[PDB]
């Protein structure tokens, strides 16, 4: 299935089956058939009747603003409805237990991503390890969420060498308005990456507001948070070594406005053209391949395929 | 004042119009008026109307962690737009697997299903003039249940001599509902109550998403593969005010008779359309509730009841 991407300002309608976006030039057309979901960078009105629309057609709609930031996301009512299903993961997340186990598989699984990223561009991760270790010593999950976030502070350095152009760095982790270049197409990347994420845990019957990682607070979705952290590397990551590296992204495409950066219109194609084309590819599509540890999940929760070994 | 409300605000807009930001307040701009929506105490927004709206708004909500919740024409629930972050919605998904796996407290709400379904049964009984103490070995059985599963097999059989004894209300016999099990055998009554039950339990469920709720899981029904059982659970509680009333009312005044049924045994588009106009009727209709002393909808009842069990979830109020 395909996402959709939307920088031009215009009203969002249904025509017949289809969408269309009426701008101050002309109508875009776009097909719903084979859409997953949409995201919204530009100016856009719309009705409710084109949000039944949606979810009638099963495709979410993710909002964000100019300066490139995630504001939200129109959930459509869930499709996929297992009472079982939705109760295990409820009584995974209130039984401690089996909520570290969830949990510790997440991190386990990042920090192994990370360490085949470094290793396969024949850099020397050999740190990350005192991380590792000190994330199977861990007596619950909320030190658990701190240790993988200095792993991943950490993994942000050894990338950072292979980067020749310095002030293209990553120095250390911004927010919440990127103070950089680096890390605003680092948190473009992965906030294009969680709605993804986002879009196909709708294509589940797993519910969004249960994550296990990232603690269950009704304030987010968390499940799509926890995910992905496994496929930073590999989407996020990846795109942006090949991205600087070649140039292809540069000092034009960032605005200096708002106090720190953006990411603009510009880069915005760019970058999501590159992200996408990075979704399609295969060994089954990094898009099939979140659903499918999407799938190991809710296998898990119901009993098959467990996580570690049977106690 | 008189009363006063204690936590955040569920703002309902049944209005259509323009959903727009102004000042730190929205404001709904329909023709004529506006209609100013302070957003301070507001947890959330359920819109029910035909309403108009652009990323602004949505970037507006999205900074005060407002939630806005879409529903159809019907009412029933489209989707939600939720900012990337927002106040704590009081979703009890969590709270429910809890008292789900606990039998001593799914036992508690499932006996306060059965309790409530028996003596439902009991007063439309008495109403029409109908002995119902055949049912009170049903009840007393309830009582001694200590397992759940027990527990639906009774309130089942209860149902099933509750039929046998609206049958006796029936004039014409060809509408008599005569046995009414799990597999409904195929007649003319059989083929109105499962019809009037499926428009309740699409009610009920929609009301659910109206609320705090997760509809997917139940208590006197076993929460497994099935799509939804809560709603299942409550709808027992409404089945003779709403379907059964509904049913004799339309068969016995010949509104509904054998004019308006296929063998392809099915109800025609006719048949079904004067069933549901009535049904909608009837949820409209207002009875006497004595513990408010007041007058209240059928819809209204069914809310009260989903308030109920939410206040049991979280501890304020318990059965």
């Amino acid at each position: 299935m395909e996402s959709v991407y939307l920088f031009s300002s215009g009203t969002l309608k249904r025509k017949a089956n289809t969408i269309c976006l009426e701008t101050e030039s002309g109508r875009k057309y776009i097909p719903v058939e084979n859409v997953m979901d949409i995201k919204v960078f530009g100016e856009v009105d719309l009705n409710k009747r084109f949000l039944e629309f949606l979810s009638q057609k099963r495709i979410p709609i993710h909002f964000f603003n100019r300066e490139g930031y995630y504001v939200g996301t129109f959930y459509p009512r869930e499709y996929l409805n297992s009472g079982f299903l939705i109760l295990k993961q409820a009584e995974h997340y209130i039984n401690q237990e089996k909520r570290m186990l969830i949990a510790r598989e997440i991190v386990s699984r990042s920090f192994q991503n990370m360490v085949d990223f470094l290793k396969k561009r024949k850099v020397r991760a050999d740190s990350l390890t005192r991380y590792k270790k000190k994330a199977e010593e861990a007596s619950n999950v909320s030190e658990l969420m701190g240790i993988e976030g200095n792993a991943r502070e950490e993994y942000y350095s050894m990338i950072d060498s292979l980067v020749s152009d310095e002030r293209f760095r990553i120095e250390k982790r911004t927010r919440r308005p990127p103070k950089n270049f680096a890390n605003t197409l680092i948190s473009f990347g992965n906030s294009l990456l969680y709605t993804t994420v986002l879009s196909l845990i709708y294509q589940t019957h797993l519910d969004p507001r249960i994550g296990y990682l990232h603690e269950t607070n009704f304030r987010r979705f968390s499940l799509n948070l926890d995910i992905a952290e496994l496929f930073k590397p590999a989407v996020v990551d990846r795109l942006f070594l090949n991205l600087v590296n070649t140039r292809q992204i540069n000092e034009k495409h960032f605005d200096e406005i708002s106090e720190g950066l953006m990411l603009n219109d510009e880069g915005k194609s760019l970058f999501v053209k590159n992200y996408e084309q990075a979704l399609r590819e295969t060994v089954v599509s990094m898009r099939s391949l979140i659903k499918m540890e999407l799938h190991k999940l809710e296998k898990h929760l119901i009993g098959e395929q467990v996580f570690g070994s049977e106690e």
